[PDB]
């Protein structure tokens, strides 16, 4: 089950979010599904929200949105989705690669 893919994690607790600044190599996959969340307003929320004072504020609605898109994602997938692939979603031709 842990070799056939990535296995999708489903947290086992409360769905809650972070907005960590990642390296290339601490993430796993590039995925192909498209979701138009603004990026923009989830940074100027997180980062208002992550006060230890105005850490209980509401949540914004595209920051729950995009905490309930990506917890679905992990469901809504059987063994994850396609990456962004180097062949057969970027058009590229490294024929070791295919092999």
């Amino acid at each position: 089950d842990d070799l056939v893919g990535f296995k999708l994690f489903l947290p086992e607790g409360p769905c809650d979010h972070t907005v960590v600044k990642l390296q290339p190599g601490d993430m796993a996959a590039i995925t192909t599904k498209v979701l138009r969340v603004n990026g923009e307003k989830i940074l100027e929320d997180f980062s208002k929200r992550q006060q230890p004072k105005f850490k209980k504020d509401p949540p914004l609605a595209a920051v729950t949105t995009a905490v309930q898109e990506l917890l679905r994602l992990a469901q809504a997938h059987p063994a994850g989705p396609p990456t962004l692939d180097p062949v057969n979603d970027l058009q590229l031709k490294d024929m070791s690669v295919v092999e």
